[PDB]
């Protein structure tokens, strides 16, 4: 299944957002980064991927299409604007066994904020 998530200087939670922000999809589903406006890129945050999980960063303005292979949560951001909050949270399959260590990396304080309500409504 092939899901899309959005790059926007604007959106539900204020300026710099992916959106959706919190997506579940299966092991193996497909997921393209669209950066509706200018400006904006996606990359794994250090520390939140699962066991066997590649870091990827994409280039600003590109449409990155990503296969989920490895089972668990990612956190993602945008390189630029990560400071700004610009954030979400990937759960690729299901019970992810990363989850505690999603939930505790350290994050600058916007992007936690929206990382945490990111993961909560993952409700696990
Ligand atoms: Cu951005």
């Amino acid at each position: 299944a092939d899901f899309e998530v959005h790059m926007l200087n604007k959106g539900k939670d204020g300026a710099f957002v992916f959106e959706p922000a919190s997506l579940k999809v299966a092991p193996g589903d497909t997921v393209t980064f669209i950066p509706t406006d200018k400006g904006h890129n996606v990359e794994t945050i250090k520390g939140m991927i699962p066991d066997g999980a590649e870091a990827f960063k994409s280039k600003i303005n590109e449409n990155y299409k990503v296969t989920f292979t490895a089972p668990g949560v990612y956190g993602v951001k945008c390189t630029p604007h990560y400071g700004m909050g610009m954030v979400g949270v990937v759960q690729v399959g299901d019970a992810p066994a990363n989850l505690e260590a999603v939930k505790g990396a350290k994050n600058p304080k916007k992007a936690q904020e929206r990382l945490d309500a990111a993961l909560a409504a993952l409700g696990n």
